[PDB]
């Protein structure tokens, strides 16, 4: 069975995780894990309560690891237990993936050094201090690393993973079974297509978080420099 | 505060729910409820464990009700307590919505009689016996009823709801904050675009479920005829 694991942490953006989870759990001969320090409840940033299924110590060797984003990323960037777990699993995983600000966690773990990567548009400046080559594209691949942007990036890249782990016909069948054919009613999903007034509002609302994450990123980079 | 409720039932397709939940929970002055017979754990069809937050009896009057789909829809179509709750809330709700096979639950509750509606492609034949006018479109509106197809239909229609409950600029801001701009790597999300061989496989895999749901639908229709 292919072993797929998601890191589940307090203040995760749950859709970053629950999207790819439901797609990948639809495949044959896959086992999906929700990993935290111990099994039990974990609260997402919206208040939705999820349940981790395994601890770091009990998790099997993973074929795919996926790091979601969210408010909670700042704490995770300075959690030595979580960063060590991610490094251990990434050493042998066939695919190391992240959604949105989850790539900042990969960065803090040292896994973006010299690698092309993306992250959420409002935090993109934090990639270079973590050693990455920043790329402004929605899905960026570099070897076995896949980083994606957007709350639903993992739905789209889960179909790519399905095609490579199995075959294209299997990926197409899952897409059809889920009737997955998005059609957003607005075109404001990128700072390059949204109205300037909307970009300003979004930037202002993210400013305090960006300021705090600049501080965290510099400490994380100092640890990588040692 | 706008009151938004999702029905959370055993064997739900969790993404049908978790997608619109995370979008709508991002809005100001909204309270989101996960409703079942009592608060506590509810297991989705993938094994993901979610937590209902309120009972039928304690739920406030809702401005928006959303019925997700999933394997578990068959039981819900013959659950008199759930159907009565849906009818009660729909009487005063500003919006009555469903994702995928959730519209079959609205049908069993009597809320599609004489109304244009859609559902998952493999189950579309079950709409007419429930009194609906079947429509092969991804989002179908009829008055205050919105029915959508695809596991992520609620993400897209949640942006429409945001624009009508608030304004277009608010919907655009949420879209940008979430960096929501999907780009599926395959084009097999409809039986009209998928390869014929893939459509056959998907139809064969759904056949036992369709057969059981034909039987349930006829019993549900008999209750509406009384």
């Amino acid at each position: 069975a292919v072993q797929i694991g998601f890191l589940l942490f307090p203040e995760v953006q749950q859709l970053d995780l629950t999207g790819p989870h439901d797609v990948l759990a639809s495949l044959p001969d896959v086992q999906v894990h929700l990993i935290w320090k111990e099994p039990g409840p974990v609260v997402a940033s919206s208040g939705l309560v999820l349940q981790a299924t395994t601890s770091f110590a009990d998790c099997p060797p993973l074929d795919v690891i996926c790091i979601p984003g969210g408010t909670g990323v700042g704490a995770l960037m300075e959690d030595p237990q979580a960063l060590a777990f991610i490094r251990q699993q990434a050493a042998r995983a066939r695919y190391v993936t992240s959604v949105c600000t989850g790539s900042l966690v990969l960065g803090a773990a040292g896994l973006l050094q010299g690698k092309r990567a993306t992250t959420h548009w409002a935090y993109h400046e934090l990639l270079a201090p973590l050693g990455a080559i920043p790329v402004h594209e929605r899905v960026v691949r570099d070897g076995n690393l896949l980083t994606g942007t957007g709350i639903t990036a993992g739905i789209d890249f889960a179909l790519t993973l399905a095609a490579e782990l199995f075959d294209a016909a299997t990926a197409q069948r899952v897409q059809l079974q889920l009737e997955y054919a998005p059609a957003p009613p607005f075109n404001a999903g990128s700072p390059d297509t949204a109205p300037a007034s909307v970009v300003q509002q979004a930037r202002q609302r993210a400013a305090d978080s960006l300021h705090k994450r600049r501080e965290i990123t510099l400490r994380a980079a100092a640890r990588l420099a040692a």
